[PDB]
């Protein structure tokens, strides 16, 4: 009962697919699905993925449009495969996992996640979906989602935000942190202790503690002041260091969302999809001052401070690992006579 | 329930559109539909036409695949249109006519030939098909064909042959020879006696009389000595002048078929459709003799014969209308001293 | 160090894939690959593949150039990948397997057979290669093919011939027949004894036996008299019945070569790819008979012969299965009154 | 030892072409490189140019990331391609020249600027990279930048901003102002004395002087009593009329900035290039009155003040030429009664 | 007044372009270009070139339409550039040069070839147009063909053949051999004495000798004894061993054409260009024996025996320079007790 004409009807109807009936007339030309209107073609969706157009644009519009992990966390978990839905990767503008199990014909490598090809995937099970808790119980690789406790499971409290559309939020209409669960080889897993990535933007940047809303409201003297920062290298590598040809420092999202406030600055995402780090080839437009890589990470200061203090500032340099979004993330610490001279999630 | 993944059941199951209930999985790139068949892609469709790739495979999949008229017959009674049927053409890989009444829904301008929008439109209609000699009746406009007679209008006997499936031939299991009808604004119009071209190929070339049998056996001066054809000049307009840089006359079929035996040649066809007459860019590869534009009709030597012998040779030039294929041709007719010179379909 | 302008300095200098050293000036432009001669572009490789442009190119140059099995046995066996080789499909023009394993990187599931991935898969292994006997032993799924005999291992005698680029042969420089050995679930599986298609074309068609010279010699009636098969229904299920508007029978390719060398006829491939029973929309030139789906099987006469004389004729129909290229091919037998009426594959 | 793999890798670990060694697995379809990362496929990028996307895809790597001069000032020194770098035109989303000199095998037309292929073109130098004022020296045509003193070469000082990764600033942590030599026929030339276009932004407008702060602080009549600009049209070229259907001039940019401050208006940038003077097709959202050519220059406001008041106003209509950015710029200057009526970049 | 729909008229009503005047409805839709004719539109042209669609319409249709020397000829001889013509490469579907001299807006580098772009460039004169003798004598370099004498030159006679719209042919109603001048750097260079190669087909090959005639029609043995060539391995060169996995020998087209008469063979044309010696992956259907770099020479056989014949037999290998279409094709003579073991076009 699957056809691209009920997809599309589907789309222009229920604005997304809703198990509809009915068709339009459809039209596809080049990697663009159109649909006639009276008449004249409307676009209904430009395929961006390396999948064919007419397949992009069925799992596109079966795609979960509840609150869901996002990309960077499930990717960190292990997720192969989603069970009966589809994550739509919004930075990607694509299907975040290769195939599908119930969603499309096309991308299809089971029916249901029970089938012995998903045995060795660990496939994403949603809680609120009826009988998916009862499907990781008995899956042997997956990872699970509740909103509330599953009896003798012990959760990892997730990540207070969720992507909702593409729109990543803390919700209040909507609960957006999850229990999280991991099995593998049949056995449940105890989650590491981890810290997580906010998630904010350049442009919409809200403070999320009190010594955010000081970094953002302080002079960079009076904050690491208050704060007893001095020997931390805050100066480099949260607010950066804008005096040479190449940007010094400048690795907290915080710090980016404070000079963004004064002067512009170009951030060129040259790998762009959703990761717990992400690297940009930042240009200054005030000064000139830039850097080819310039690693990137979304932590609440607060937690980005108990970080830094709990290092040991003995060694000139070494790799110091911080498990962030369930993974293990590598740092590079540079000291020098007990001081920090830099503190950045490791180029590696 | 029309889809793209029905018309690819259709297609995959029954060699064509059936309207069988079914679906397979499809997949769009550029413009080749293709089918997974045991986890790889089959290409059941490359789209040559100027329409979208998944409109022109539905109209390719519902092409009628009975013995039709040829495209150059349909354009020379101005047909625009098939009721309820698509006439494909195999000449251009693309459907004859633009838009379809009761057959895809992104071409259809209506989805019965009685619509207001079908009146000024001369419309093909199938006298085999139940009710159709009814709709022709109706109609402001049109074309029809039957294999009997029709109580009180007069017939016009048409060719031989029809196209069945991009194969054009004289039917003897099935009925290629039809009567044909035309209506323009409402009233029935007397079709004109005819010529009728015998649509053969260079390659496959068959006489048709014992005048072409002769043609094809004889050498040049005994065959225009057995038919009387002195002064005609069929040593340059029927067998073709080699000795200079342009080749001299060679507009009928039978005389590049009797070249073709002996040494090949190149035929640019450089507007690829259906025609009465045919213009090609033509290097014959003995000689190095060539010609831009050398207009070719396949017309039986017998029928040539009769038109040139019917002409008056008084004059040194003047244009000679026959009616050929429905169509009216003009000739270029060159005289000197009471003998053809040349004798060519006009270029225009 | 694999990369396009190394895959394409091999294909310039060697013909193909030969893991030489050097690079050569590429470009891609839609689905074609092009290298700079001396300032023009020449093309290399055109895409027809549902493969990105480079990575059909870079499997195309990696492709097996030793006579392997072709397409239809591997596929009737289950292959689902082969062991660090690419089966070149000729028929679709693309790779007979969605991925590798050891070829290429952007299709690799695997590097080495032996990777839990490949455990489910049935991997193709040549005993020719070294070391792929002993892997197909340790594999839990899989074919092998061999020259010789492989102790303890019960061989299964496959077809005469094998494609060698393309080229369908019996080797005589080469050997073409391998000994078959297949693997489901660890356990070494007893092949079925099969019949094997000859895998011929229509235009160079070759008797293979006394009885297929007498078929394509003889009239109709003297080769059904010498080799007494009254009431067998040869005529209608091998020479065809053209007499009505749907074509009868022919359904055995030395019916269509006899025929073809009389008259043309068209055959439409509407699934163009390798399979042991091909179905053709075919159109008779001669008299306008034309069928949809007319299955077609290249067995030698006297195995077709042989298969037909071997079944009961008293039941009105039945399915008769008859393994063919190790597959389980059904045929529809209708008799009346102790005579076959026809006998055809199955069609589904 | 150039490959597409290995730009690839470049790309994805240095943020550009660096020289490093490594591969990456990667995929073109259409016009867009992509980049397998754990399983799913990352845009690298989307080829907006008319060279093939593997070509483009490399030129862009090779950018240079350093800040090099605005393409408008290259093209007005007659520049047709550069020593060893790529200059990218982000105003185009190309290469700002056809051809390279020892940056990609598919471009090049040499590996090093004194071949003689070289000779006729005027080849670009930068002074900062170790050899090229001397290859500049020794060079028949071409143009030299640097950041201070060459032996013997009297200097033209150039802008006080250049391009840094399609950003144009006025450097603080990096020099921008260069030192611009050319050479024509192996002769040194004396650059022009010329006046600057600044290169602002209608969005981010900041005044580069007092009068230009006085221009956006003060209404339009006390603004123009302070500079005693009666009789010169400034309401008219630099404020812009927008009272009728056609908008009266509107020339200058500081005075579309002004007027965005207040309300917006469409700008279609028609011919997307980097040039001295800019064409637009001018929509106020605010009165409706339009513009198809606007011709718009960003000179600092007393540069025009200085150029518009050394100009005489006694002839109804005239060319005034002045040189801005090195090249001639025309200017239309109409006068009534000895008092300017318009005066505009000459749409020529 | 050159333009797309005017390039299209000329194609429609001349075959090519013809300076006349008109414009035709287009469409451009991908690489296609079509034409309206009656409501549907018509394939025009196909792009196969790398250059933009209606770019390589307009140089297909301004190609040179007179015997023009063969591709490969022009390539030995050095030939970049053609004066006010396209030679359009019918092998590769593309034009043979990357720019042109006064034909089309978008690749002309000059309207004449007396401009100063064009000197150091190999400009193809025709002596056949009014005016090109002269502009040779003045070109810095330089290729020229004529039909007869220029007073003061030393001619080199070329091929008996020529290409007349990628058909070549040796001329009996047009002219096909040309004399051939060459300068290099305003000097006029003597051409090589040389050898020619015969440009025939292997579907189409005639002998041109009584050698030739012989060798198709005698046993290997008898004309071998024949023409006393006992120690000149021509079983090995020229007949071909189809014994071996590899196929050995197999360098003249003459062999490979006796072969084809016997039983077929796939050729793979791995670079598809025209060149003095082409490479082919070659499989003989009937042993399987196969080469994937089988370098085959077109040379009438006298010339081969000739060559072979003039070599010293005392080494165990050597190259042997041999001028053929004024190029030096390099072969390696393998000897062994002063006998040929083979003689073969260096691979390289
Ligand atoms: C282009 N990308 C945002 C995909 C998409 C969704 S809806 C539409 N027209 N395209
Ligand atoms: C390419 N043209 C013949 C259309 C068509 C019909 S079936 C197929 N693969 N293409
Ligand atoms: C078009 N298909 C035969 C693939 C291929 C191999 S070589 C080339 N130019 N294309
Ligand atoms: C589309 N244009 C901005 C080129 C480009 C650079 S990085 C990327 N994905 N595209
Ligand atoms: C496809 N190639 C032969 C170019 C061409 C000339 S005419 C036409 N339709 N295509």
């Amino acid at each position: 009962a699957m056809s691209l004409e009920n997809v599309a009807f589907n789309v222009v109807n229920k604005g997304h697919f809703d198990g509809q009936q009915g068709e339009v007339p459809v039209s596809i030309i080049n990697n663009t699905v159109y649909t006639k209107v009276d008449g004249v073609d409307v676009e209904l969706f430009e395929n961006k993925t390396t999948l064919p157009v007419n397949v992009a644009f069925e799992l596109w519009a079966k795609r979960n449009i509840k609150p869901v992990p996002e990309v960077k966390i499930l990717n960190n978990l292990g997720v192969d495969i989603a069970a009966n839905t589809v994550i739509w990767d919004y930075k990607r503008d694509a299907p975040a996992h290769i195939s599908t199990i119930g969603v499309c014909s096309m991308t299809d490598i089971a029916k249901k996640p029970t089938e012995t090809i998903c045995a060795p995937l660990t496939v994403f099970f949603d809680g609120r979906v009826d009988g998916q808790v009862d499907l990781f119980r008995n899956a042997r690789n997956g990872v699970l989602i509740t909103e509330g406790s599953v009896k003798g499971l012990q959760p990892s409290v997730g990540p207070k935000q969720a992507s909702l559309n593409g729109v990543t939020l803390i919700g209040e209409a909507v609960k957006t942190q999850f229990n999280y669960y991991k099995k593998v080889d049949g056995v449940v897993q105890q989650l590491p202790e981890t810290y997580f990535t906010q998630s904010r933007n350049l442009q919409e940047f809200k403070p999320r503690s009190q010594m955010e809303i000081d970094f953002l409201e302080l002079a960079m003297d009076e904050f690491i002041e208050r704060y007893k920062l001095e020997g931390y290298a805050f100066e480099h590598i949260v607010y950066g260091d804008f005096s040479h040809s190449q940007l010094g420092g400048l690795h907290l999202l915080i710090g980016l969302a404070k000079r963004f406030k004064e002067s512009p600055f170009e951030l060129e995402d040259f790998i762009p999809m959703d990761s717990t780090v992400k690297n940009y080839f930042i240009t200054d437009a005030q000064t000139g001052s830039s850097k080819c890589v310039c690693s990137v990470i979304d932590l609440l200061l607060d937690d980005f401070v108990e970080i830094i203090k709990s290092q040991d500032l003995s060694v000139v340099s070494k790799v110091v690992k911080v498990t962030i979004d369930y993974t293990e993330i590598s740092f590079m610490l540079w000291c020098k006579d007990g001081h920090v001279e830099t503190f950045y999630p490791k180029l590696q």
